[PDB]
């Protein structure tokens, strides 16, 4: 069936002139590590690039970014024919011109800013009629090749005459703008897009498939999440990547119409969407249209709500239209829209995690010239509660700060700014510190569902639990059939217990880092908040957000916090059960046995934990966590000093064999006070500084142990009571 | 529903007028109202005159049925209390039918309807899928089969890609769906179906609990007789017992017995868990108790089972706690709906507890929970059937002796035996995984698991229950 016909998929290398394939597929096509290929596609267009082996790629798929993809006039899911083109020689005269919708404001030497550093010993092969995009001057400028001397295609040589008429040409109809929103413009939604795309892949790319089969395609996709990530941009990108029609329904836009024109817009929106199948109608603010519950005062409001409900049932299925919508919270929409028949499918798109935040920062720095001293990952770390919007504006103040340092002190009264100035313009790392020192990075702090960036190397020793942990999370998800064979059901959760400062939280995170799953940190105060305000109804909400993030590790840090407030020690005459803990047990048992969410509960007071939680079918396994041993405190001291300027004569193992009754918390406190004394020396002497050994020796003159011998021996007695044996025997017949 | 509420004020009543009038001419006929809750929620969402006017319009049309004209009006909703109680008046919507989620047997029937067109393989056991779909409705099974078909599709012609307005039949006819394809659909986020109180018939017989022939006939005298011989009760004049309380050590099959007896009667079963009772207690919502009995009554014959009844009393300290009373608002409301319930119905109540020494004696009074039945740890013969039941879904070998463990374990409970089997499976599965980087659960697995076996029921706990049972007689 010809192995030269491959399916176009997303790229990994975001460079323009490069296509990626799998090495075994390259062994079939007899290709080499950097041969000039020739890509033919729909509507008779060719594009010349370079082949590079991508190990993460499949055999049937080929990787290429949007720039090349649009030149071939193909969408993701199309088949293109690739053949080697080694008859490409160096070029002489190349006629090239920019497009008017990308130079609409800037002028000057576009070559010095865009062209020259793009072919500076790059030898990029370009064919006549191609459109390549160069990002510079804090924007995006496209160029279309007019004519090359070795027509049609040639390789750009360092001795190639680059003709530039200086005339912004127009864009054609079939020439889709690269300036639009695609899948290469959104981040922090890795798990989300995968679910979304696989829901809209087939029914939008092959309408004949679902009409010739009994499979029922989705009609409604709801997007949760706080206003920031860009739910608007997601649906828009899908319509511009799959090629479907895009008609957005802005909430307030429709509600601002007269008493009757509101229906007119919706009736017309669906009509002009149904007529242009495949189409995607994206209701922007859905909550602004149908919040039918208590804020349903007036017949006019419900007259709009019940109208949209019928417009959903009005989807004749034969026509291909998918209704996407955005909201701040799933419970802001009329339950009649929650009906599994209208908006049946739902995708929770919460705040970006640590990994996701950097993914977004990369998108908002692709246009601007960043300096070498800048590390974008650093900024992505100290932003515990940021969304896509706030991360976008974070660069805005930081970039303009760098602008308020250059020509700002020179000042040129022009209606257009030179490009040479914008090319020599850079942004320091200190400018981002100023953006963080400002009150702008403060964003809305919600439940952080992250993929822990903490590894096991931070937690030295204790291999006995690592093996036991993986049997409870690694095994049942990577070996599903193995659980099916022996017919056993996975324990839904595990309770940790022992002295505080021994990495209970650090374990539950690391075990998620191993499985590469999601993690939810429900700290103590987040458990007492529901107890004081009597809002234990939010317990179910957690499990749901945990469910809609599978695989996930639901982690109740300091579970005894509620028992503590009731007294725990002395306490009132009341039982061991409180309202919040009770509701946790409700959702736990009320969860499907073969779901995914694992419920790890951490406590340092196991003697006051409700025994009903530790029943078989809830938190069965009891995992004790002792203080770090001699072979544990070694790697732990490496961890807390991993990002600190270590010296030579600082024997770390000497501290490990010296320390004994010290917890991981006690080890870090030593390091904290060690750095303060180091900075103390530096600052005062400046009126060269690297932390030395005597900074640690001076830190052991006032160091103390957190856990006491009475506490340790107390936990040992708790373990000796649990795990043991009667053992057996003692049998009688009658 | 929303179709009518979408039409402007005036055309609303017009559509209702035209609906009944034109349908009446085509008698016999059935007028079906879809989302009725969107029409008559006359309570707090009745903000405005138009809505009330619409409800009254429908109310008048309901009364307008001349009887001689033969039309019958049906309707649907999410729950009974969504509709305006004025429509509940016996003369309009007099007959009520509860259509909850399907059970194991129910979903199997549905699966056959959705898979009647697709080619199911030999390894495919649709009945198995029906058993592990804990809380799925009819619609969810449709999307389940659909998403599973796509898994089987995106591996075949997907690589070929036939861009046409009509796919060839010969290629598709050869296509078949495997058991793993159904697995992948369950793995997705689409089986997230609504989960409510599941009312079904227990698929567990007496054979899952060894011996105890005395309590079999005991339970049968309490539920089997007043349903299979109601004429005999009228002959002797006695009135059937209204409920029984199970007391004894945890993990002795109190829940399984309550299900097993329901299985013998082929009646419905309702499991009201402890946390569910406390949820009403902490939330100060003892009103929901009433809703349960009505839901149980609409499934007669049925067994209403309250697992861990003492859970409320446990919250109030149990041993000492407060100085105040023995009764609370939640337990009290259960008593109310119990006495109110007709004696000659078919709903039976069973209360399980591991702490009978703290249960309010008011519930044990005649005409409520009359009978007091003690459930001890499983005997020699009992442990045999329990181990076989717990290993019914496990690749046990034939060289493995089960009665041997029944002679091994004495002061053990049903929960303890199950715990042992599961601990053996962890070692069994760990072996299979380690081998790859062949596996059937064998003898040495159990014998190695027995080292981590415990006897949860202490001797002193046994003596207390014997002591308590002594006082009763």
């Amino acid at each position: 069936n010809r192995p030269n016909r491959l399916i176009v998929d997303e790229a990994i290398n975001e460079d323009n002139s490069v296509v990626s394939l799998s090495q075994p597929k390259m062994d079939e096509l007899q290709l080499f590590r950097g041969d000039t290929v020739l890509l033919k596609g729909k509507k008779r267009r060719e594009a010349v690039c370079i082949v590079l082996s991508d190990d993460t790629c499949s055999d049937e798929k080929i990787r290429m970014n949007r720039v090349v993809r649009n030149n071939l006039r193909v969408r993701l899911g199309d088949v293109i024919s690739i053949q080697p083109c080694p008859d490409v020689k160096y070029g002489k005269r190349i006629h090239v011109l920019p497009i008017d919708d990308t130079v609409e404001g800037i002028t000057g030497n576009l070559f010095e800013v865009y062209l020259k550093p793009y072919f500076l010993e790059a030898y990029r092969p370009i064919r006549k009629g191609d459109i390549f995009l160069v990002r510079g001057g804090m924007r995006a400028v496209e160029f279309k090749v007019v004519e090359t001397d070795p027509s049609p295609y040639c390789i750009v040589a360092p001795d190639t005459v680059i003709h530039c008429e200086g005339e912004p040409i127009k864009r054609e109809d079939e020439e889709e703008s690269l300036n639009e929103v695609g899948y290469d413009d959104i981040g922090g939604c890795r798990k989300q897009l995968a679910q979304i795309k696989e829901m809209v892949e087939l029914p939008l790319r092959h309408p004949a498939l679902f009409k010739a089969i009994g499979v029922k395609p989705p009609r409604g996709i709801l997007l949760y999440g706080p206003p920031g990530t860009g739910k608007t941009l997601i649906a828009r990108a899908v319509a511009n990547e799959t090629g479907a029609f895009f008609f957005l329904i802005n909430g307030p836009e429709i509600m601002s119409k007269l008493a009757g024109e509101s229906e007119s817009n919706l009736r017309k929106a669906f009509e002009e969407a149904e007529k242009n199948a495949p189409a995607i109608i994206f209701i922007d603010e859905l909550d602004a249209i149908a919040p039918k519950r208590e804020k349903t005062h007036g017949e006019v409001e419900r007259r709009i709500v019940s109208q949209l409900l019928t417009l959903m049932d009005g989807l004749k299925q034969r026509a291909h239209v998918i209704v996407m919508a955005a909201t701040n919270r799933p419970n802001s929409i009329d339950p009649a829209l929650r009906r599994f028949g209208r908006f049946d499918r739902e995708v929770d798109i919460g705040i970006p995690d640590a990994t996701g935040r950097l993914e977004i920062l990369q998108i908002h720095t692709k246009n601007m010239k960043l300096a070498d001293d800048v590390d974008l990952e650093q900024v992505a770390n100290e932003t515990h509660g940021h969304v896509g919007a706030d991360l976008a504006a974070l660069c805005s103040e930081a970039a303009l700060q760098a602008i308020r340092k250059k020509m700002d002190l020179i000042d040129l009264e022009d209606e257009t700014i030179d490009a040479e100035v914008m090319n020599s313009l850079a942004v320091t790392m200190d400018d981002f510190r100023w953006a963080l020192s400002q009150s702008n990075p403060s964003a809305l702090r919600e439940t952080v569902v992250e993929v822990p960036q903490v590894t096991w190397e931070d937690i030295g020793g204790l291999e006995d639990v690592k093996r036991e942990l993986q049997e409870l999370v690694q095994y049942p998800v990577e070996h599903p059939d193995k659980f099916l064979k022996f017919g056993m059901t996975p324990s839904k959760g595990v309770l940790f217990y022992g002295p505080p400062g021994c990495g209970k939280t650090l374990l539950a995170k690391a075990i998620a880092n191993e499985c590469q799953a999601n993690f939810i940190s429900i700290k103590g105060p987040e458990l007492l908040t529901m107890w004081f305000g009597e809002s234990e109804a939010n317990v179910r909400e957690i499990f749901d957000k945990a469910r809609q993030a599978a695989p996930c590790v639901l982690f109740f840090d300091e579970l005894d916090s509620i028992a503590k407030a009731r007294g725990g020690n002395i306490g009132d005459g009341g039982g061991a059960a409180d309202r919040v803990i009770n509701q946790i047990l409700t959702e736990m048992d009320g969860m499907s046995t073969k779901k995914n969410v694992f419920i790890i509960g951490a406590t340092n007071r196991p003697d006051i934990i409700d025994p009903a939680i530790l029943r078989p079918g809830r938190l069965d396994q009891l995992i004790y966590i002792p203080l770090p041993d001699e072979k544990s405190r070694v790697a732990i001291l490496k961890a807390n000093l991993r990002k600190s300027p270590v010296a030579k004569d600082v024997d770390l193992e000497f501290l490990a064999k010296m320390t004994n009754g010290f917890s991981g918390a006690d080890l870090t406190e030593i390091c904290q006070r060690a750095c303060k004394l180091a900075i103390r020396e530096s600052i005062e002497s400046e009126i060269v500084p690297e932390i030395r050994r005597d900074h640690f020796e001076e830190a052991m003159r006032f160091a103390r142990r957190s856990v006491s011998d009475d506490d340790i021996d107390k936990y040992e007695d708790f373990a000796d009571t649990l795990q043991q044996s009667r053992g057996f025997g003692s049998f009688r017949f009658p």
